[PDB]
C-alpha cells in the first residue's frame, strides 16, 4: 500500500519511503516498491539505476519481514519495464483506473 522511493544522488543510493500515494506525485524514473497482498509489484524505469533497483529492492524486503505470512517471501516478484502501465496494479491504489475495462473491450 506504501510507496519507497530510493535513488542515489550521484555516487551514493538513498532510500526513502513514501506514504501511499497516487500516480501524480510519480516521479518520471525512479525506484518504487508497491507491496500488495498477492505480492510485491516492482516498478522499474528507464533512468532508475542498476543499484538503486538492487538495494531498494532488499530495502523493501525489510517491510515484508512485517507482515504474516510464513514463506510468502519466497515468492518471486512481478517485474515492470519503462512504458508498460497495467490495470490489474492500478487497483492497488485507492483510485480506480478508467482503464480497468481493457479486459471488457474482449470476452
Amino acid at each position: 500500500p506504501r510507496l519507497f522511493e530510493c535513488s542515489n544522488k550521484t555516487g551514493r543510493f538513498l532510500a526513502t519511503e513514501i506514504v501511499d500515494f497516487t500516480q501524480d506525485d510519480l516521479d518520471e524514473n525512479d525506484v518504487y516498491l508497491l507491496d500488495t497482498w498477492d505480492q510485491i509489484f516492482f516498478w522499474i524505469g528507464k533512468g532508475a539505476n542498476e543499484s538503486e533497483k538492487e538495494a531498494a529492492a532488499e530495502t523493501a524486503q525489510e517491510y515484508l519481514r512485517s507482515h504474516p505470512g510464513s514463506r510468502d517471501l519466497d515468492t518471486p516478484i512481478i517485474v515492470v519495464k519503462q512504458g508498460f502501465e497495467p490495470p490489474t496494479f492500478t487497483g492497488w491504489f485507492m483510485a480506480w483506473d478508467p482503464l480497468c475495462w481493457s479486459d471488457r473491450k474482449s470476452y
